[PDB]
């Protein structure tokens, strides 16, 4: 069994800018989730070889994880907040689609998502 390559995190030719909303997403949002005791399964791509999940990367179209989101924010991959918020939502929804309600990994995702929703409720207005 193989894992696919991770999501793209570096592209020197991409359109890029640095903005207050993206700074908040790294310094407040990602930082808050990252230090949480339930973060660790989300801090790197799902390793389907390690977990013996030969279907994961046949049924999940757009894998995402916080290690990738952290690198994307660090490399100014995201033009705007909506793109980064979408990556966090993809990460959560992948987890909820692949797993069953009340599974440990789902409880962990739900705790992280509650903190996420609270922090992006106060996403600053774009300057
Ligand atoms: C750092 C990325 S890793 O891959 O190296 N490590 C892990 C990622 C995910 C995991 C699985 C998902 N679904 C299958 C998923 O959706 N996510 C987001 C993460 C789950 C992982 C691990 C390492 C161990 N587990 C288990 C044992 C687990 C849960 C469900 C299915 C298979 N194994 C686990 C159980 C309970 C609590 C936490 N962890």
């Amino acid at each position: 069994l193989e894992n696919p390559p991770p999501p793209e995190t570096s592209n020197p030719n991409k359109p890029k800018r640095q903005t207050n909303q993206l700074q908040y997403l790294l310094r407040v949002v990602l930082k808050t989730l990252w230090k949480h005791q339930f973060a660790w399964p989300f801090q790197q791509p799902v390793d389907a070889v390690k977990l013996n999940l030969p279907d994961y990367y046949k049924i999940i179209k757009t894998p995402m994880d916080m290690g990738t989101i952290k690198k994307r924010l660090e490399n100014n991959y995201y033009w705007n907040a909506q793109e980064c918020i979408q990556d966090f939502n993809t990460m959560f929804t992948n987890c909820y689609i692949y797993n069953k309600p009340g599974d440990d990994i789902v409880l962990m995702a739900e705790a992280l998502e509650k903190l996420f929703l609270q922090k992006i409720n106060e996403l600053p207005t774009e300057e």
